[PDB]
């Protein structure tokens, strides 16, 4: 398995057509789960299945600028379960990034982050065992 915390470069940054692809199994007793794509210190797009929020299950999406988080985007939708594999990928699009997991849509998340040519790490974290990042064009 790959050590949590992962860093996976990112180099000259996002593109449209970028496909990033995520293989992992979350941990039999997840409380959440982090995809930081980061320009810099900034987190572009903040990607954060949430197991026990107040009881429920949610997704939280935000940004984070100058040390700052922004307004959170929420979907209830929630495709994980503590103990299965999982497959995350992450298509960026003109306007947005467009999320899939376990090969279904879940979410699309808007550009905040303008120069997409400088978001330049994408890091893993949380309850999981992680089996690969990689990326591709499309
Ligand atoms: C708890 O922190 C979280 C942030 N967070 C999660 C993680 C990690 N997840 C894993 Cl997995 C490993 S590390 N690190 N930072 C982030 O999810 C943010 C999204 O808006 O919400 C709060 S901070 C926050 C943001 C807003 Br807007 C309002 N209040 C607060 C607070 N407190
Ligand atoms: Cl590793
Ligand atoms: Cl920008
Ligand atoms: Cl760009
Ligand atoms: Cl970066
Ligand atoms: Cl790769
Ligand atoms: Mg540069």
């Amino acid at each position: 398995m790959l050590i949590v915390p992962y860093n996976l470069p990112l180099p000259g940054g996002v593109v449209p057509r970028m496909l990033i692809t995520i293989l992992g199994t979350v941990k039999p007793n997840a409380n959440r789960i982090a995809l930081d794509f980061q320009r810099g210190n900034d987190v572009a797009f903040h990607f954060n299945p949430r197991f026990n929020e107040n009881n429920r299950r949610v997704i939280v999406c935000n940004t984070k600028l100058d040390n700052n988080w922004g307004r959170e985007e929420r979907q209830s939708v929630f495709p994980f379960e503590s103990g299965k594999p999982f497959k995350i990928q992450v298509l960026v699009e003109p306007d947005h990034f467009k999320v899939a997991v376990n090969d279904a849509h879940l979410l699309q998340y808007n550009h905040r982050v303008k120069k997409l040519n400088e978001i330049s790490k994408l890091g893993i974290s949380g309850d999981i065992d992680l089996t690969s990042a990689s990326y591709t064009m499309i």
